[PDB]
């Protein structure tokens, strides 16, 4: 499974895309999944939540013209999710945060 900070970045810049074990939150909803149910592995093992549209209303990141940003849960395996996430452009730019998105680091 590839659910690491450097593993999926690497992985993105690699395919354009995330590996296999992500779902988009409507994905993980049609199969059972309830936010703050904390039941996403037992739902869809072995699956973590990522690809849906990063709005970035605090603009904490950089803003560029047609730039647009998605997310990916990092670090996940069961139970109620983490605050680790990785969080990447239309142009390739790569964020990690380890707070929920109240502070990044750019990574790629």
């Amino acid at each position: 499974v590839i659910n690491t900070f450097d593993g999926v970045a690497d992985y993105l810049i690699r395919y354009k895309r995330l590996p296999n074990d992500y779902i988009t939150k409507s994905q993980a909803s049609a199969l059972g999944w309830v936010a703050s149910k904390g039941d996403l592995a037992e739902v869809a093992p072995g699956k973590s939540i990522g690809g849906d549209v990063f709005s970035n209303r605090e603009g904490r990141l950089p803003s560029a013209g047609s730039r647009t940003w998605r997310e990916a849960d990092i670090n996940y395996v069961s139970g109620f999710r983490n605050a680790d996430r990785l969080v990447y452009s239309s142009d390739w730019l790569i964020y990690k945060t380890t707070d929920h998105y109240a502070t990044f680091t750019r990574i790629r």
